[PDB]
């Protein structure tokens, strides 16, 4: 495990990158589901 301040950095990044996406993705899934046509 040789992980030093460079590669720690990266965990996190990935971390936040990760959460911020799982958001989008479910703001995305509300946004198709209005744009649904009533029928
Ligand atoms: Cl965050
Ligand atoms: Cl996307």
């Amino acid at each position: 495990a040789p992980c030093k301040l460079g590669c720690k950095i990266k965990k996190v990044k990935q971390k936040i990158k990760q959460k911020l996406k799982a958001k989008v993705n479910a703001v995305k899934t509300v946004i198709g589901k209005i744009s649904e046509h009533l029928g």
